[PDB]
């Protein structure tokens, strides 16, 4: 089954993503096809999939920005029925907001079926225009129709995935202990991670013995990303990925505190120096503790 | 010997503290006797004692607020010589700024002798008035004269002392690991710890699943205290005490993240709930990790 997490949902036929129009929280805001920029946060185009207990392959889909849910208007099975953002909750019993999401016949893209109507999410006429209508539409699980096929591009990691990325890194100390703080994390492109740093007041901060040294920079960066996450998104049930690490050098005579993020492919960690905004594959320290 | 740390230096005869007048960083700012309020941060009256390597019982005394040093004017041995704040460094060879500090004949208070002049820090005429002159003055190590006797009231803890306070607490999990970040810490009265919290934006922050939950509040509070430390004091070589803890309940089925501070007597820790500003001797969790 599709895993719990945050997805950028991209049509299989044309490069249009599922977009809540203007990110609006109003009930009935149309959900439309819209172009996107890879390796950015696409602000109106991120969807938190929450599995429904006891209902196989079925999910609510919550817009990360608005906190409102993908909703089939009045649950109508009529072809052309509006698909809109609407107030709801993560584990609602409202079938208008419940979606069975399973692999299409190509085995890579998914089809998205309303649980009540049994109709499918359809980019009408495969229109690649910004603001193209998305509707519930008659269809089948096995047909090739690209109007109803959707790539679920995973934008989050589970804590287990983050832990695996750390574990395969070559700069981990033998004494390493990791402390996990949340369960599912939006992975930032470096462009956004950098922006948060740039706006944090840290670029302007002076290194000062004990009173504002390694530990203070690293903790301040983590706090900055935490604040950004809450200020930026209205959905709940996920965190923003930003780790803190304490490390020791090879000679075992010097220590450092710093941050880390994740690669685009989610497979590896990358170290971040909060004193200068630099990204490094080797920061010159082996991590003996991390929290994230 | 007197230990490295931060001291509130109180005359033995009258309740006047050593005060850098108006906290001014100007060279030549008079150091004077001034009244004080116990259980507050006395902003102009905190002194960081740095031991000089291989000069027994001898220290620089740096005002925490100004970053400037206690300085005997032109190193004169004349009775009545000005004692002022003056620019310097922690390990200076300038004898005007070097002070031999040893127990008086009462075995509890200290005398403070200029390393160059061999004269003593003297509250002139035992004057208890605010702004009373402090001067270098003839004297002896053994005499009873209270004008030249000073209680060194310790306002900081070493990391070892902090570690000991944690270790004697009854709410520590069997699996506990602690991660020490600095070496010497100003202990805040709860009044000041609370003030930092009140101004941090946390009192007005909503708990939100993963995106702004326990860990976010605890880390935000630590970052707030770190920012406050650097913004508040010009001296270097110390940090402000504020810990983060992760804990698990007795039933082992729920976890929490929170902060901790120290008691006035420095012997014990006290838990702090960043979601509501409360202080607790028992927060209902046993700590399995701490950083501070
Ligand atoms: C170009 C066109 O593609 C297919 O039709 C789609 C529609 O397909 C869906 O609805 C039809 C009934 O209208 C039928 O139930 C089909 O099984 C289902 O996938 C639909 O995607 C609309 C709106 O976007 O566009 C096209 O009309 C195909 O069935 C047609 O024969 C034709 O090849
Ligand atoms: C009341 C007074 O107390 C003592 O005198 C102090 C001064 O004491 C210091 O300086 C004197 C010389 O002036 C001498 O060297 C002494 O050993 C030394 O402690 C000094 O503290 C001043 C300034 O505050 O005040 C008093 O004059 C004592 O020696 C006097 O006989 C007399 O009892
Ligand atoms: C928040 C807002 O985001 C951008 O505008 C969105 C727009 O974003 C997508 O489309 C644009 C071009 O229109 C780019 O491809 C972006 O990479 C996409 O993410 C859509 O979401 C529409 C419809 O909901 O709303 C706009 O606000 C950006 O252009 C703005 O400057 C701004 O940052
Ligand atoms: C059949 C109908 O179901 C519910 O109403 C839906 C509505 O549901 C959501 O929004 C309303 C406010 O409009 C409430 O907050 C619900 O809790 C939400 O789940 C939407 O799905 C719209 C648009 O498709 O359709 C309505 O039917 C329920 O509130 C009604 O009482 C009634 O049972
Ligand atoms: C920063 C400033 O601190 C206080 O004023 C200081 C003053 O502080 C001490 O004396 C006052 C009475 O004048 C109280 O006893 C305090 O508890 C002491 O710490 C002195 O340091 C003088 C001389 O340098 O400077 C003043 O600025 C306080 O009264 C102010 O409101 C303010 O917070
Ligand atoms: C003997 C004298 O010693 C030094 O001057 C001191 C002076 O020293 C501090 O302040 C000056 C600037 O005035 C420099 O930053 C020094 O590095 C500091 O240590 C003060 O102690 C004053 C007041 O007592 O006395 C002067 O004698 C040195 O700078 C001189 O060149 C000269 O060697
Ligand atoms: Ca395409
Ligand atoms: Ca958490
Ligand atoms: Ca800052
Ligand atoms: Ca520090
Ligand atoms: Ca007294
Ligand atoms: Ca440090
Ligand atoms: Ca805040
Ligand atoms: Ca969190």
């Amino acid at each position: 089954s599709l895993r719990r997490g945050i997805y950028h949902i991209e049509n299989a036929g044309v490069p249009s993503a599922i977009d809540l129009k203007d990110g609006s929280s109003s009930d009935g805001t149309p959900i439309v096809g819209w172009q996107f920029t890879p390796d950015t946060i696409n602000w109106h185009q991120l969807w938190l999939a929450e599995p429904i207990p006891n209902v196989a392959d079925t999910f609510t889909l919550c817009n990360l920005f608005s906190g409102t849910y993908m909703d089939l208007y009045n649950g109508s099975s009529e072809a052309g029925t509006a698909v809109n953002g609407w107030q709801g909750t993560a584990f609602t019993t409202n079938p208008h907001q419940l979606w069975t999401i399973k692999k299409s016949s190509d085995g890579t893209s998914y089809k998205i079926q309303n649980y009540g109507s049994k109709t499918f999410v359809d980019l009408v006429n495969g229109d690649s225009s910004d603001g193209a209508k998305i509707a519930g539409w008659t269809g089948t699980w096995d047909e090739g129709n690209p109007h109803q096929k959707w790539y679920f591009n995973r934008m989050s990691v589970s804590s287990a995935e983050a832990q695996a990325a750390i574990a395969r890194n070559p700069h981990i100390h033998g004494t390493y202990r990791g402390y996990i703080l949340d369960g599912e994390y939006l992975v930032l492109p470096n462009a956004t991670f950098t922006q948060i740093w740039k706006d944090s007041g840290l670029p302007g901060s002076k290194w000062r013995e004990q009173i504002y040294d390694c530990d203070d920079f690293a903790i301040a960066m983590k706090a900055a990303v935490g604040k950004w996450g809450a200020d930026s998104w209205k959905a709940n049930g996920f965190a923003i990925f930003c780790g803190v690490m304490l490390g020791v050098n090879k000679a075992g005579d010097a220590a450092h505190a710093y941050n880390f993020t994740l690669t685009k492919d989610h497979a590896d960690i990358v170290f971040f120096e909060p004193q200068n905004g630099g990204y490094l594959n080797d920061i010159g320290y082996d991590s003996y503790m991390a929290f994230y």
